[PDB]
DNA sequence: TGGGAATTCCC
DNA sequence: TGGGAATTCCC
């Protein structure tokens, strides 16, 4: 049966949600495989054609049951947190370049959410899926839906009250929904919507871009127990660790860990630790390895810093 | 003639304003001489007598034109950010040993201020002074109040906007005003206002308590210029210096400053610098000194740390 | 408490 | 497609 598929997925880490105050984002949500040598943006295609359609993107949460998020996708074909673009006659590939994510404050959550659920329900933007398991019975587009009843508005309120409590403002997903032409003109054949993978705010303490900016000693004697002051960018004391390693590739490469306690991490921007023992014992010659910060929650890592062990 | 006279001034530095979210300050705004277990708090006296008296404590603006501040003094005998005390029948010297300072949010500064001007007009608590000359008349012959009129609300809402733009949310000053009696229970024979000293918020980035936490190298060569990694509590890169000094007799003997630029202060919690040389090199025997941080602005400092220069 | 960190804003 | 700090809030 005809369908919607994501070609270019959105990249999970590295992009920052912006608050209204910050100004626009410089670029937009990037694609999973982007890099400076050659950048990229999220992309989807409607398989099995099924007539020139329209595609809507929306921000949903990262939970057991995907509901509406209170942050908003901002961009050219975007309005009220919902983006809407058309699938031209011949080309069924839709790309999403310059997509910003707008970050709401905890104050304006319930507020924004209630409106999103209101507009979703009247505009047929998947009310049973995202809003409440029992509502706005049916989808479609601009022909077969309109003004709400008290019971509904009421259901919409209890939903926003609860869901405001269970929303993470650090993680977000993209939901794409396509509409094939019903009757004549009126797009309304909604193909099953598909949710992208999680996108985490790089300004979130646990999804931050890890970095070693400078360390007092960049070489140490084989053994290790030499105290080193390392200055980094914001890290979480009970989740960070210093990883010394040697990329021998063909086999089990080397790996050791700087020694310290959570109390040694000074105000999130520095760690005073003690070097670990090189290749168990050692004698060698000056053996080069790398140092890096790594999060034990998600094993995400910082750019490497070259270290150098020297015999005794 | 009768005079209001601040005996004991407030603790000008070291007190933390608390958001309504945070509760009490445990103690009470202490005075300029409050030593642990020898507690002394702000004090005033009305000289030349006046009889039973009433005294209001209201928070005002540290600025080229003292106005009503947006924050609020909270405590017993304190209501709506205005405290009132009945200068005893014979005593005449009053003290407030439990004043707390409630920090408003940059968001709620207009509403709170506007209301403060309103309740200050409808009660004669220095309107033509704190608010706008135009509302000086406010006291007239009202039975302990007023019912605001035409421009007598407009100019208020007006002033609240221009003043909210001015406001420094880190500093406050107290204004004590004594109220003398007459025919019937009046207590409306004012006395010129007395404004205490500037009270700076401890949680203010530029009034916090300076402190050296750990050091890279605690001793050096008399021919300083050696690099140290210093972990400190919050400082500001453009207003910080590190001083190496020592005990001696009369006369400016030794005082040296660490070598670095603002770019070397790392995320406000660490500084990377070069040590200064002694007033020599040509000496024998290690000479102990002290290192201390200090704000270039006001010259506030931290508890010093030992340093030892070596010969060869 | 107040020592610290999460959240928001500013160029 | 940053860099760096100031503001509130927790417990």
């Amino acid at each position: 049966g005809p369908y919607l598929q994501i070609l270019e997925q959105p990249k999970q880490r590295g992009f920052r949600f912006r608050y209204v105050c910050e100004g626009p984002s410089h670029g937009g949500l990037p694609g999973a495989s982007s890099e400076k040598n050659k950048k990229s943006y999220p992309q989807v295609k409607i398989c099995n054609y099924v007539g020139p359609a329209k595609v809507i993107v929306q921000l949903v949460t990262n939970g057991k049951n995907i509901h509406l998020h209170a942050h908003s996708l901002v961009g050219k074909h975007c309005e009220d947190g919902v983006c809407t673009v058309t699938a031209g006659p011949k080309d069924m590939v839709v790309g999403f370049a310059n997509l910003g994510i707008l970050h709401v404050t905890k104050k304006k959550v319930f507020e924004t959410l209630e409106a999103r659920m209101t507009e979703a329900c009247i505009r047929g933007y998947n009310p049973g899926l995202l809003v409440h398991s029992d509502l706005a019975y049916l989808q479609a587009e601009g022909g077969g839906d309109r003004q709400l009843t008290d019971r509904e508005k009421e259901i919409i309120r209890q939903a926003a009250v609860q869901q405001t409590k269970e929303m993470d403002l650090s993680v977000v997903r993209l939901m794409f929904t396509a509409f094939l032409p019903d009757s004549t003109g009126s797009f309304t054949r909604r193909l099953e919507p598909v949710v992208s993978d999680a996108i985490y705010d790089s300004k979130a303490p646990n999804a931050s871009n890890l970095k070693i900016v400078r360390m007092d000693r960049t070489a140490g004697c084989v053994t290790g127990g030499e105290e080193i002051y390392l200055l980094c960018d914001k890290v979480q004391k009970d989740d960070i660790q210093i990883r010394f390693y040697e990329e021998e590739e063909n086999g089990g490469v080397w790996e050791g860990f700087g020694d310290f306690s959570p109390t040694d991490v000074h105000r999130q921007f520095a760690i005073v630790f003690k070097t670990p023992k090189y290749k168990d014992v050692n004698i060698t010659k000056p053996a080069s390895v790398f140092v890096q910060l790594r999060r034990k929650s998600d094993l995400e890592t910082s750019e490497p810093k070259p270290f150098l062990y020297y015999p005794e």
